[PDB]
């Protein structure tokens, strides 16, 4: 009435089931009984569709509803009341052991009846044979086994059964899944009975119950696989939480049981083979519910459940893969993973004004509100982040959109960095270098590489540190010139061990990392000029090559190596004195670079844009 119509989270993801029942048992009798409860997964190990969609539990002002009116009461129609229930012992003729089984088992299954009848969960007898196949038609003393029986606990005829060896008992048990199908069916339909006869009353428009019986009509259908009287049932109780207007902040519980029937008719959809119709469902319904708030929106709001509700939907999406529905693969693979991490970001972000809001002050409900704001601050562990790019990176490299995989795993770095993890995010920059630089997008490179170096940086990572700043220096000219300046004299320190001059932009703790460093850390863009290749009986060649420098703040001339090159035999421009080769070899010799070696102020470039044929 006044209470929530349903308060469970991720209610029945797993596919919804026929469940049956029986009583605890001891060791040993279950002992006699595995091969029967291995016999029984054999569906699990046969094909789903030759498994009989059953499973086992193995337990030990209108007046309101039966059996409907609570959460868990429903909860309970899940599985607490298995739709068959047998019970379990071994018919076997016998002379006194005969009689004392009579008895007891008579008792037992009136106690068990007894317990059933309410729950009107109709109670099958079936019970084991190891002895050899009986001739129906031959006993009169089964005859008069089956009549006291029945007549112990009204079980009739028919629903007794024997229970024969593996070879018999495998069409058995089959034929047992099918008894238990069908009474099961029969116990939904009448279910669905009591609930349509509640339905032509009403509790003076509250429509709350009317949810109430199109979800529970919902499990009915679900259940009985007809997949579609439910849905239809979720799409009307859907309309007519519609037609209640918000009343006031109490928007969460609607937001809710509409993320429910959601991914109710979305599942259900995608179980008909109805894509579209699924994907329009869910757009309409998340900018409705977008739409929907208006106030408080504590920030906890629209933001956690927005982005569930976007992995909910992802999560269909790949139950649909599984089942195999490529059609909304092919327009998108992984759409709304990164949507959900962007509001994942956008949840930690509003967290961090909640708290600001939190610092403020803090005479009803206001406690409530505080120990809201310390859950969150539980969440602010922001990795589920991380895991949502996980997924949509994957799914993004499922068909081929490597640009936004690689948006993502930026994302991903920055995030990182957030996390104050600048290892991993170094990592990820360090591949993600290589790919702009082919893609040649001047834009977005450098815009990376600043991020990159200060990755490096507060890394300590100094061979990482100079090559990438060594090809923002091959062209910085986007950049201001001083900044340029800067930095080629924090490489020229580093090389020859000097810390770079950003202290107050340094941290000790990073320092440490970097004193520590370049143990093992050892050893403007210009051309090489080669006067003449492919040498002939007798020449020389002297210092042909130019070194041509796109930096405007000039390269400090001191030194410069050239290693001569093994091809064939093993061996604002400045111009200079250098002219290594003064020697004679074997003629049709040919020459190329490896690396600079550049010993012009810093002691040589650590990054391959000394090419070796232009």
């Amino acid at each position: 009435m006044t209470m929530d119509a349903t308060a469970l989270p991720s209610e029945l993801l797993v596919t919804p089931q026929p469940l049956v029942g029986f009583c605890g048992l001891d060791t040993a009798r279950v002992s006699v009984h595995k091969a029967v409860w291995e016999a029984f997964s054999g569906s699990l190990q046969r094909k789903a569709a030759d498994r009989a969609a059953v499973q086992y539990k193995l337990l030990p002002e209108w007046y309101h509803p039966k059996g409907i009116l609570k959460r868990n009461w429903m909860l309970k129609h899940l599985h607490v009341l298995p739709s068959v229930v047998v019970l379990f012992q071994d018919m076997e003729w016998n002379d006194l052991q005969w009689t004392e089984k009579q008895v007891q088992c008579a008792a037992i299954v009136q106690a068990l009846k007894n317990t059933l009848q309410e729950r009107n969960t109709r109670l099958c007898l079936v019970l084991l044979q190891r002895a050899a196949p009986l001739p129906p038609g031959e006993d009169l003393l089964a005859a008069e086994r089956a009549a006291s029986l029945t007549n112990a606990c009204g079980i009739t005829s028919k629903m007794l059964f024997i229970l024969p060896h593996t070879e018999h008992l495998t069409g058995y048990a089959l034929r047992l899944e099918s008894a238990f199908l069908d009474m099961a069916q029969s116990y939904y339909a009448l279910m669905s009975k009591r609930i349509r006869n509640h339905r032509d009353q009403l509790t003076a428009a509250h429509t709350s119950l009317k949810i109430r019986h199109q979800f529970k009509l919902g499990f009915v259908a679900e259940m009985r696989q007809d997949f579609s009287t439910g849905q239809k049932h979720y799409f009307q109780a859907y309309a007519n939480l519609d037609e209640i207007r918000i009343n006031d902040g109490n928007c969460l519980e609607i937001k809710t049981l509409a993320g429910f029937l959601n991914y109710k008719i979305c599942r259900l959809m995608f179980k008909l083979k109805t894509p579209r119709d699924a994907i329009n469902q869910f757009i309409i319904h998340v900018e409705k519910h977008k739409s929907r708030v208006g106030f408080k929106d504590l920030a906890f709001e629209h933001h956690a459940w927005l982005s569930t509700q976007h992995s909910v939907f992802a999560e269909l999406f790949c139950e649909a893969i599984k089942n195999g529905l490529p059609a909304l693969q092919t327009q998108h693979p992984g759409i709304y993973y990164h949507k959900a991490a962007e509001f994942v970001m956008k949840r930690r972000d509003a967290a961090m004004e909640a708290y600001a809001a939190m610092q403020a002050s803090s005479v009803a409900e206001q406690q409530a509100n505080m120990q809201l704001c310390d859950q969150e601050r539980s969440y602010n562990h922001s990795a589920a982040i991380i895991a949502l790019l996980s997924q949509a990176m994957a799914q993004f490299k499922i068909y081929k959109c490597l640009r936004f995989r690689k948006k993502l795993a930026i994302d991903m770095a920055e995030e990182y960095l957030k996390s104050g993890d600048h290892a991993k995010a170094l990592t990820l920059y360090s591949l993600m270098l290589p790919d702009y630089r082919q893609e040649k997008w001047t834009t977005i490179f450098t815009d990376v590489l600043l991020k990159t170096l200060r990755c490096a940086l507060l890394s300590g990572s100094v061979a990482d540190y100079i090559a990438c700043s060594v090809e923002a220096l091959s062209l910085r000219h986007q950049s201001d010139q001083s900044e340029r300046i800067l930095i080629l004299e924090n490489l020229w320190q580093v090389f020859q061990g000097v810390p770079p001059m950003p202290k107050t932009q340094l941290t000790p703790e990073a320092q440490a990392l970097w004193t520590s460093a370049l143990a093992n850390v050892k050893s403007v863009e210009m051309c090489a000029t080669f006067e003449r290749v492919q040498l002939s009986n007798d020449d020389l060649l002297q210092l042909q090559l130019i070194v041509r420098v796109l930096t405007d703040i000039p390269l400090r001339i001191r030194s410069f190596h050239v290693i001569l090159a093994d091809a064939g035999n093993p061996q604002s421009y400045y111009q200079l004195f250098c002219s290594t080769e003064a020697q004679q070899f074997h003629e049709n010799t040919q020459l190329r670079i490896v690396r600079l070696e550049a010993h012009m102020g810093t002691d040589q470039v650590a990054a391959l844009l000394t090419c070796s044929s232009n």
